């Protein structure tokens, strides 16, 4: 299944805001991790606006990756460690730290009692948020390829969208064993703002599902807008190598 999307609606991102963890908490509060060294963050967002309404502005030596929310903690990742910070979403205050067993932190994302945490291979990992030891590695596979750079993650209904850094595909990838259920083509977002005049919005990445209102919410690295997002099924055919070349990058 292939899914293209419709932005439904946009909100103003922090076109600064190196998104690498996206979170939508609840009542249109997003919680967002940025990356960039000397501008990581974790940020408490409103989603209508895009004001950072708290900041947890992070050591300079941190980049901020992954972000999800777990019951009522704010988990992190950060690039090029496997360290990972516990926030509590109130304050953002780094109320306890873990290590994770990924290659690197990417995405996080939780299921609501797991964490699912990326580093950038095709694994997906779920990570125990008590003991943070692996559960389960998921190998993610599209067509026999690694569907790597499995980035910013949203648990969303059953699945993990993960972004796929460097594209504008973000891969719905089964928690039950990792299969690549869909991908979301998005390319639309970005080349709107590009279009728009944000040329050097870098990647798409961070997604956001508001399981209240069943809203998903896509925003890219120095984004200016974040959008709520529906996926429509592709009923066309897609060419053979289509997702391989544009989601998979080979
Ligand atoms: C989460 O993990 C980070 C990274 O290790 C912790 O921040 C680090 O805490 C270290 C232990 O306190 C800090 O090193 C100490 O610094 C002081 C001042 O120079 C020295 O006297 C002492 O001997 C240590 O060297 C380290 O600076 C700090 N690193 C960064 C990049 O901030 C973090 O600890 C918590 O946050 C930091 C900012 C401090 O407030 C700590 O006291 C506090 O524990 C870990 N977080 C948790 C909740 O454990
Ligand atoms: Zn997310």
């Amino acid at each position: 299944r292939v899914y293209i999307v419709e932005v439904l609606n946009e909100f103003p991102h922090d076109p600064y805001a190196f998104t690498q963890g996206l979170v939508y908490a609840e009542n249109d509060t997003l919680f967002e991790s940025t990356g960039l060294y000397g501008r990581s963050s974790v940020r408490q967002v409103a989603l209508q606006t895009g004001k950072v309404e708290n900041i947890h502005k992070m050591d300079d030596s941190y980049f901020g990756e992954g972000l999800t929310l777990l019951n009522e903690k704010l988990y992190q990742v950060v690039w090029l460690k496997n360290i990972g910070f516990i926030y509590d979403r109130r304050t953002l205050s780094n109320i306890k730290n873990f290590t994770h067993q990924m290659k690197d932190g990417w995405g996080l994302a939780t299921d609501g009692k797991i964490l699912y945490g990326s580093d950038g291979t095709s694994i997906l990992y779920e990570i125990d948020p008590h003991t943070f030891k692996l559960i389960k590695k998921h190998n993610v596979k599209y067509n026999g390829h690694r569907v790597i750079r499995l980035n910013e993650l949203e648990y969303i209904n059953g699945e993990v969208w993960a972004n796929i850094w460097q594209t504008d595909c973000i891969a719905r990838i089964s928690a039950k064993d990792g299969t690549l259920l869909g991908w979301i083509l998005l390319p639309n977002l970005r080349k709107k703002l590009i279009d728009e005049g944000f040329r050097d919005i870098d990647v798409l990445n961070g997604i956001a599902w508001d399981q209240e209102n069943k809203r998903i919410f896509v925003t890219g690295k120095l984004w200016p807008k974040l959008f709520e997002i529906k996926l429509h099924l592709v009923r066309h055919r897609i060419p053979d190598g289509y997702i391989e070349r544009h989601c998979l990058n080979l």
